[PDB]
Formats: structure tokens, C-alpha cells, sequence
């Protein structure tokens, strides 16, 4: 398990790869895969839709059961559910939806949930549907997370931009 390979090491504990998070999960067999969730665990598009599709909708049914028992998550919060065929566990983390005016500072709270797990395969939280600048999401991750985070960025042009931007900011 946790057989990560081909990552670029950004810091002592943050790694990045140009890869689809679902294909990485199948390759790596991680203990924890992170979902970029919303408070009602309605896994539609982006990472949540991709993860859910790869579980043949089991992650959505499990999430429906969770919500019916526990109610919606809070923004910046998380829950640990099954990783189904992709991982031992899925950590569902809710970044702020910047497009709806939710506090961008809650992206720090969101990434703080990573610190409860020794190693994670994760996406850039809030950087898609939720409208945060991906460069900002990466900076918050690097600054907030102390545990080992392996970031999967599927789009090559974004990957290239993130790496070059990270280098410029790291040295200045
Ligand atoms: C809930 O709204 P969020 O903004 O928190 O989350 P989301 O829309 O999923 O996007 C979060 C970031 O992961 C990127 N991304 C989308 N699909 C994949 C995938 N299969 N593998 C890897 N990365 C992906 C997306 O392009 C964005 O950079």
C-alpha cells in the first residue's frame, strides 16, 4: 500500500504529480484518498464525481447514509468514510466555495484535516468548482499540512503553471 511513484518533491512533506486522482488511487492503493467534497456529500463533478463513478456509485450511497444519520458537514470540516475499491478510507473534506462568498480562510481549516492522517493522496481543494486560485490552494496546503501529502493534478497545463509558480514564490 501507499506505493507512490513519479512525484516531484516540493517540500519535506508535499509531493505533486500530473495524474488523475482515480488512476493514482488504483495504482497506489493509498490508506487515505481525499475527496474535494461539499457539505451534503453530493458527488457530482470534478474529483467527487470521478471518485464516485469509479466506485460504481457506492460512495454516493454510503454518503447518503452518512448524511441521513449525521446531517451535513461544516465548511472546512471533514468525515472519514470507506475508500471502497480505491483506498482504505476516503477523507471527505469541504473547502470553501469562493464563488458563493464563503470565507477563503476556511481553506486553511479544510487542509488542517489532513494533519490527522500520516499519508494522503489528495487533490487541490476549492480549486475547481469552488473557484479558489489553484496557486493559492497549493500554498495553503504547503503552509498548513505537516503530514505526507501526494497531490494529483490531472491537467498538464495547470501542473506546469503550479510548479513554476511554486518555485518563484518559494525563492522570493
Ligand atoms: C468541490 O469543488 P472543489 O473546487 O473543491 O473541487 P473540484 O471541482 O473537484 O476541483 C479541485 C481541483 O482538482 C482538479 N481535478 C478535477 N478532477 C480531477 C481528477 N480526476 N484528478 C485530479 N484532479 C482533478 C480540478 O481541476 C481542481 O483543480
Amino acid at each position: 500500500v501507499n506505493s507512490f511513484s513519479g512525484y516531484l518533491k516540493l517540500t519535506d512533506n508535499v509531493y505533486i504529480k500530473n495524474a488523475d486522482i482515480v488512476e493514482e488511487a488504483k495504482k497506489v492503493k493509498p490508506t487515505v484518498v481525499v475527496n474535494a467534497a461539499n457539505v451534503y456529500l453530493k458527488h457530482g463533478g470534478g474529483v467527487a464525481g470521478a471518485l464516485n463513478k469509479a466506485t460504481n456509485n457506492a460512495m454516493q450511497v454510503e454518503s447518503d447514509d452518512y448524511i441521513a444519520t449525521n446531517g451535513p458537514l461544516k465548511v472546512g470540516g471533514s468525515c472519514v468514510l470507506s475508500g471502497h475499491n480505491l483506498a482504505k478510507h476516503c477523507l471527505h473534506v469541504v473547502g470553501p466555495n469562493v464563488n458563493k462568498g464563503e470565507d477563503i480562510q476556511l481553506l486553511k481549516s479544510a487542509y488542517e484535516n489532513f494533519n490527522q492522517h500520516e499519508v494522503l493522496l489528495a487533490p487541490l481543494l476549492s480549486a475547481g468548482i469552488f473557484g479558489a486560485d489553484p496557486i493559492h490552494s497549493l500554498r495553503v496546503c504547503v503552509d498548513t499540512v505537516r503530514t505526507n501529502v501526494y497531490l494529483a493534478v490531472f491537467d498538464k497545463n495547470l501542473y506546469d503553471k503550479l510548479v513554476s509558480s511554486f518555485l518563484e514564490m518559494k525563492s522570493e
